[PDB]
């Protein structure tokens, strides 16, 4: 799930870290 893995990114305060973690999940 894209939302499942993405939810973990929300834990990161660094917006830049959330992006990499988000997109990184898809097409991995």
């Amino acid at each position: 799930a894209d939302d499942r893995c993405y939810r973990m990114c929300q834990r990161y305060h660094d917006r830049r870290e959330k992006k990499q973690c988000k997109e990184g999940c898809r097409y991995g």
